[PDB]
């Protein structure tokens, strides 16, 4: 069902995070940890302080499609084999996450849902790090396939 991921995305913070290749959502999805620019790192941080959950979305740039949206459930921390695009020292620390989705969605399949903080262009459009309204942003969440590998049992009880 989708009522215990409803209840993990109440008053969430969403945020759209565009990755360059597949290796590094792949490591991500594998090791459970993210890592973005400074500039992203300070609005991550001040919003796992402010929200029951903050919701990462991932895209990686001209696939088409998102790859899945997982759940700070920590700040940053200061090793991992990024494939940079720019230089490790570049970065950064690390949060690490818990996936809530590893499944894809096309997206043909969110052209319904703008996002009133990017000029409500589709939610599919936007910089790394760009903040999705809380509305589009939980929609956007319930357009994913259901991942039934996922138990959000255990993430509910760190919220």
């Amino acid at each position: 069902g989708t009522s215990k991921l409803k209840y993990v995305l109440q008053d969430a913070r969403f945020f759209l995070i565009k990755s360059n290749n597949h290796e590094n959502v792949s490591l991500a999805k594998a090791k459970g940890v993210w890592s973005t620019l400074p500039v992203n790192e300070k609005k991550l941080n001040l919003a796992f302080r402010s929200a029951r959950s903050v919701i990462l979305i991932f895209s990686v740039r001209e696939s088409g499609k998102f790859q899945g949206f997982a759940r700070l459930s920590s700040e940053s921390h200061h090793p991992i084999h990024w494939v940079l695009p720019m230089s490790a020292k570049m970065l950064g620390g690390v949060f690490k996450i818990d996936w809530i989705c590893r499944r894809e969605l096309p997206f043909t399949k969110s052209a319904h849902l703008t996002n009133p903080w990017n000029e409500h262009k589709p939610v599919k459009i936007g910089r790394d790090g760009q903040e999705i309204e809380l509305e589009c942003g939980t929609q956007l969440c319930l357009l994913f396939p259901p991942d039934e590998s996922i138990d959000l049992y255990q993430v509910i009880h760190k919220m």
